[PDB]
């Protein structure tokens, strides 16, 4: 039950360091309007780390097509968040969604969210 944990006091940020360090880190890629993947972030390249031209392309695949696609575009059109989906190949829920950067009005461009374990 309760044996002894002195560090538990001084180590108040410790528990936060593990939580804050966690974060999302679901790849940072920007797609002009559609899924135009021709620009990768310096941080996004660190994840994969292979080539400078290859990292540019070879992305956006699990977008999932539907009838009422216009309903999806509404998410990016307006500065509104997005929900994630669980398409898990092996206990690794995959959520491919396009969210728009926060702003105070008109917003252009869209970000591509991808979850790949490698």
């Amino acid at each position: 039950g309760h044996m002894g944990l002195e560090p538990y006091e001084i180590s108040t940020l410790f528990e936060q360091r593990q939580a804050m360090l966690q974060s999302i880190k679901e790849g940072v890629v920007a797609v002009d309007d559609r899924g135009e993947v021709t620009l990768i972030n310096d941080a996004a390249q660190e994840l994969l780390n292979y080539r400078k031209s290859q990292d540019d392309e070879k992305l956006s695949t699990l977008s999932h097509s539907w009838s009422q696609v216009v309903d999806v575009s509404e998410v990016l059109r307006d500065g509104t968040p997005r929900r994630d989906e669980e398409i898990t190949i092996k206990d690794r829920l995959l959520l491919i969604n396009t969210v728009p950067v926060r702003s105070n009005g008109v917003i252009i461009g869209a970000i591509s969210t991808f979850r790949d374990k490698t």
